[PDB]
């Protein structure tokens, strides 16, 4: 026997450690169904059609019919062109504490989002204006996974790779905070006020997008902050001590941890609010960094020495990224390969593993 029986000369630069990362497609379990051939998934565990046409057929894109004259159609309605109940004069927010009156079944949807995120997140939720169409929002498994997380538990914290459009579900989550809780300050943190407004600037682009029963009445609408009639508010800031200790946040979100210089005396100020007293609720997300603050984060969080609940999603979470060239579904084996000799193997863990170093 001059060699084994049956192993798989198939190279892939990402098995080419002491380790089997990602296993050949061949080897996967397959079935028809519906007349078509499916694939599951060694990340997901899930199945896939072999054709990427038809994964396309399975993720329409719902289109958004606007709608400013018929009220029925509540879902949709948005008094427009009624000057009275507008945030001056803006054709897509609505005034403050402004009355209406509602149906049985408009509550029940109300109270269908206020609990069910996921259902608001895939229902409501919309992306985009003046281009292509204002359109439902394609929400990614790995998205819903971090609503439910961060909707469920006080304390979040996500270890992302890049390129997975994270801002997207941040966005949404606070939309759905501020809109369905009265009287809560929300805060975002980073590095830069810069980063901040962004996502700030994001969350509000889903508010201004929502139907009028579901949009609250604007109060402010600034580029560092936004207040409702509800008395919730969320505000844009430089993570630093005063702006931590300036305020009483019910809800504090961080994106970049990792990269903030001198985190440890932003981390001083808020622990106060995290541990016993009020409890806000903190979410952090993040992409590894080296071996700083966050590394003992993750790890106490990883293990369980932390209240902090630990969630990671890296690059296999787009889908798109398992379907070849050839529009077949190989699970991803052709997009990193050809991402890492569009680079390195070394760039492409610290970009897309969330590997730390």
């Amino acid at each position: 026997m001059e060699q084994p029986i049956n192993v798989l000369n198939d190279f892939h630069p990402l098995n080419e450690a002491g380790k089997i990362l990602i296993k050949h497609p061949s080897l996967a379990e397959r079935k028809d169904e519906d007349g078509i051939h499916w694939i599951k998934s060694q990340w997901d565990g899930k199945w896939y059609p072999e054709k990427f046409s038809d994964y396309l057929r399975l993720h329409k894109i719902v289109k958004i019919p606007n709608n400013s004259d018929k009220p029925e159609l509540f879902q949709t309605y948005k008094d427009k062109n009624n000057k009275r109940s507008r945030y001056m004069g803006l054709p897509n927010l609505k005034r403050a504490n402004i009355k209406t009156q509602w149906t049985r079944e408009m509550v029940e949807e109300w109270k269908k989002c206020r609990d069910d995120i996921v259902y608001f997140a895939e229902t409501y939720c919309a992306i985009t204006h003046i281009d292509y169409g204002v359109i439902k929002v394609q929400l990614r498994d790995y998205q819903r996974d971090m609503l439910k997380i961060m909707s469920s538990k006080r304390m979040t914290v996500c270890n992302l790779s890049r390129q997975l459009g994270k801002t997207t579900v941040v966005a949404i989550f606070l939309a759905h905070f501020v809109c369905f809780n009265k009287d809560k300050a929300v805060g975002i943190l980073a590095h830069k006020g810069s980063m901040s407004a962004e996502v700030l600037d994001r969350t509000k682009q889903a508010i201004e997008l929502l139907p009028d029963f579901l949009q609250p009445g604007i109060v402010e609408w600034n580029k560092g902050s936004i207040e409702l009639d509800n008395g919730s508010s969320i505000g844009a800031y430089a993570s630093s001590p005063d702006a931590v200790r300036g305020n009483s946040f019910a809800m504090i979100y961080i994106e970049d941890c990792a990269f903030i210089p001198n985190f440890h005396d932003s981390w001083l100020a808020i622990q106060p609010v995290i541990s016993s007293g009020r409890r806000s609720k903190i979410i952090i997300t993040t992409t590894p960094n080296g071996l700083n603050h966050f590394y003992d984060i993750w790890t106490a969080a990883v293990e369980g020495k932390s209240g902090f609940e630990p969630y990671t999603a890296i690059w296999n979470s787009v889908k798109e990224r398992l379907y070849n060239d050839e529009d077949i579904f190989d699970d991803g084996w052709q997009w990193s390969i050809q991402t890492i000799n569009g680079s390195s193997l070394a760039q492409f863990r610290q970009e897309h593993t969330a590997a730390f170093e």
